[PDB]
This record gives C-alpha cells, structure tokens and sequence, in this order.
C-alpha cells in the first residue's frame, strides 16, 4: 500500500494520520513525538481541541532532533464555528499557526458547514438547548479560506462534516478559485457512507474518514450504543489476521481509497495502530465490514439540528 494519496492541488497526503480530539494537553506532546518516531507524518488538529499549543511543541522537538524536516509533515487544522466571518477566518487562522509554531498548515478546513455566534465561548447554545448560529454562509467563507492559500498561509483548502449538496455549492460557486481538496467525514463499519464517498471520488475530493474506532471517549457515549472496538465480528476478522480489532479498523478505511485518522494518547496503541501496512483486508473482510452499515453516527450533534446548514438531515 501506498502511503500517501495524490491531492488535487498536486499535494501528496498521508493516508494514516494521528488524530487529537480529546487528547489531554499533558499527554499530547508525547503522543505526537511517538508518533513521529513510528512513521506518522499526518497529525490532525483543530484549534477547538485547545491542544494546539502542545501539539506543536511535540512537532518542533522533532524537527529540531533532525527525525524529520518540515517538508515530510502534513499538519492538518480546522476553521472553528465561531469565526465564518470573512473578516475572523485570517486571524484564526494564524492563532493555530502561532500555537503551532508554523509556518503554514497544509490543509485547513471548514470545521463544520454551521457557523456561530462570534465570542469567545466556543458553543454558544440558548435556553432551548440549541446552537446560537452566526449569520455567515458557506460561499463567503469559502472565500475566505481560499485568500489563505493566496497568502501563503495554508498549501490547501477543505471541508470537513459538509453533505454533498453543500460540496455542490462550492463546486458550483461563481468564481470559484480552489475546490475543496478533502471531505472530512464520520466513517466507520457502522456509518460506511458510501453515497458520500462516491460523490467526493467522483469530484476528485479525497475523503478523511474520523472517529474509525467509533470515539469510545466521547463525551455522550452510552452503554447501550453500539461499539466497534467490542463488536464479536470484528474481533472474528481481527484473529484471522493475528490483528488487533483497532488494525482492522483502521486498514478498513484505507482499503478504500480514503485517509483514516486514529486517536490515541497512550504510546503503545499509537505504534499498534500504524501496524497496519503488513497485512491485507481479504475481499470477503471488505464486503463484511461494509455489509455492517446501520447509518448511525457517534457525532450527530442533536444540539446544532435547528441550525439552517445543518449537514445531516440530507439523504447525503
Ligand atoms: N472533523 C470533525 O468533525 C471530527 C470529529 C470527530 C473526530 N475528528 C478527528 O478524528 C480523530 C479520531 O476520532 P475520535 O477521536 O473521535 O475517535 P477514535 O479515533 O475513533 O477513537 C479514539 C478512542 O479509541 C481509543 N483507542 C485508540 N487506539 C486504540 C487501540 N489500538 N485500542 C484500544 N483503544 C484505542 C483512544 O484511547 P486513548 O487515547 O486513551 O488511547 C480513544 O478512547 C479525532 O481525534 C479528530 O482528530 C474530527
Ligand atoms: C473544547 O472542548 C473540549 C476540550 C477538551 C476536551 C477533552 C480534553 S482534551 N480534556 C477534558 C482534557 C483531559 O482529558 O485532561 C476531552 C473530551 C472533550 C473535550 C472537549 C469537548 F468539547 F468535546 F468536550
Ligand atoms: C470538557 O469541556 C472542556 C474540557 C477542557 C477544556 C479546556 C482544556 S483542555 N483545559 C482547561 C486544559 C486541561 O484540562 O488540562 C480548555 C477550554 C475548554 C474546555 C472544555 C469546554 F467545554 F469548556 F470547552
Ligand atoms: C457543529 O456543532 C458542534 C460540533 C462539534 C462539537 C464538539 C466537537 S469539538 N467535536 C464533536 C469534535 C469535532 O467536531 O472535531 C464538541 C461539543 C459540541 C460540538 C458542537 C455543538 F456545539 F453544536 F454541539
Ligand atoms: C462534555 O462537555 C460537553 C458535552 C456535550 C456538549 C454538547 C452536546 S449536548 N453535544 C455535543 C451532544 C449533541 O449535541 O449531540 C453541546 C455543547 C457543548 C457540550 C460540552 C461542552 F463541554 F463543550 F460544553
């Protein structure tokens, strides 16, 4: 397998990355700079996950030690909701970068599609329990994002939980100047969202599959959700292959043309989970997997469902 995908702004992007979603600051640089020494180069950020800062202490240890230059990284981050306004994406933008310590990202995404309440907290919400939303929309911001390419701040743009109707709309705005060069998406055994994944294919975007392990930490997970890493089937095609049920999750993504970008903060399961380049997925592994799809999603974000570019309520 090849270890990286060809973008379509002529990038080459790794398709096994780290990602950082709930890794505590006191354990984040460690992790990065394991993941460094095992052959990661992709490292997933977002400046909501307010670990940015140690994230990139971990990334200016290893360049400094010489394991690797800044050529070979590819560091990823994410436009948070509450800055759409054309006149917030620049600056927050380089926030991430200053907390970063580089000098450019070489993909940053729209977060979300659904902007909101510009502030400082992070998840306005009102006395009914939804999200405060901001009056941006998905063409300006995109705008915006693409005048971050032109100044040299990101190498590419993209999006991240859009639906393909939204895709649409950039793919069809009125002087459009960058597609969107990646998808990041939910994507996993129980959510395989085939319909989104051709279309993207079908557009050249390359599609990043999250929360591959189905996020067990996530805040809201409940003991009656379904759970991959414990699902009897998985683990039946995990022992065929003396895997662990985590290295079936993760080549399962990859065997489909897609990026995957595990989690994790313990040293141990950061080197397991990129032992997944000496072994192959059979044809029957594949279609079994696929064949477990429930449409169901570990990030539904019920709270955001009133918001007017809410992604989810589209057949795709
Ligand atoms: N764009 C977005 O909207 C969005 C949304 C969600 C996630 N993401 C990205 O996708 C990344 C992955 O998704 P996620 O963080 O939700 O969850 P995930 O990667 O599906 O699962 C992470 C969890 O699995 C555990 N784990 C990791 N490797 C393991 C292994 N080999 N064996 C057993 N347990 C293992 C981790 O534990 P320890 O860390 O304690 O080891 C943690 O509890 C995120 O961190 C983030 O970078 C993006
Ligand atoms: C800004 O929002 C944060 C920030 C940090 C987290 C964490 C982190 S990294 N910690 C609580 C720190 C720690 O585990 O020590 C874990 C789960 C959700 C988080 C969230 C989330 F909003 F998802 F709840
Ligand atoms: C779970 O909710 C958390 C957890 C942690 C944070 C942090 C973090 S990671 N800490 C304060 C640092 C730490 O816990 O070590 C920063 C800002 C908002 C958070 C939030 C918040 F929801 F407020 F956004
Ligand atoms: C779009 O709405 C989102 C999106 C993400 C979050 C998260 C985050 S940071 N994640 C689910 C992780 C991620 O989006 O990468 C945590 C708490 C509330 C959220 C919300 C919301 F506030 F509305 F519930
Ligand atoms: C653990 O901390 C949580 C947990 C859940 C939320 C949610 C909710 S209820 N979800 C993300 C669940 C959902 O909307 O589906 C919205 C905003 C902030 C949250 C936070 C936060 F800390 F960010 F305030």
């Amino acid at each position: 397998m090849a270890s990286r995908i060809l973008l379509n702004n002529g990038a080459k992007m790794p398709i096994l990355g780290l990602g950082t979603w709930k890794s505590p600051p006191g354990q984040v640089t460690e992790a990065v700079k394991v993941a460094i020494d095992v052959g990661y180069r992709h490292i997933d950020c977002a400046h909501v996950y307010q670990n940015e800062n140690e994230v990139g202490v971990a990334i200016q240890e290893k360049l400094r030690e010489q394991v690797v230059k800044r050529e070979e990284l590819f560091i990823v981050s994410k436009l948070w909701c509450t800055y759409h306004e054309k006149g917030l994406v620049k600056g927050a933008c380089q926030k991430t970068l200053s907390d970063l310590k580089l000098d450019y990202l070489d993909l940053y995404l729209i977060h979300w599609p659904t902007g909101f309440k510009p502030g400082k907290e992070f998840f306005p919400l009102d006395e009914s329990g939804n999200v405060v939303p901001s009056d941006t929309n998905i063409l300006d911001t995109w705008a915006a994002m693409e005048e971050l390419v032109d100044e040299g701040l990101v190498k590419a743009i993209g999006i991240s939980n859009f639906n393909h109707l939204q895709v649409e709309m950039i793919l069809n705005k009125p002087g459009l100047k960058y597609k969107p060069a990646v998808n990041q998406i939910e994507c996993h055994p129980y959510l395989t969202q085939e319909k989104l994944i051709q279309y993207c294919q079908s557009k050249g975007i390359v599609v990043t599959a999250y929360s591959p392990l189905g996020s067990p930490d996530r805040p809201w997970a409940k003991p009656e959700d379904p759970s991959l890493l414990e699902d009897p089937r998985i683990k039946a095609i995990a022992a065929k292959h003396n895997k662990t049920t985590a290295q079936v999750l993760i080549r399962f993504p990859m065997q489909r043309n897609l990026v995957v970008i595990p989690k994790s903060v313990t040293p141990e399961r950061i080197a397991e989970n990129f032992k997944v380049f000496d072994f192959e997925l059979s044809s029957q592994d594949m279609t079994t997997l696929l064949s477990y799809n429930r449409n169901w999603r570990v990030c539904a974000l019920l709270s955001c469902t009133s918001h007017k570019d809410y992604p989810f309520h589209e057949e795709f």
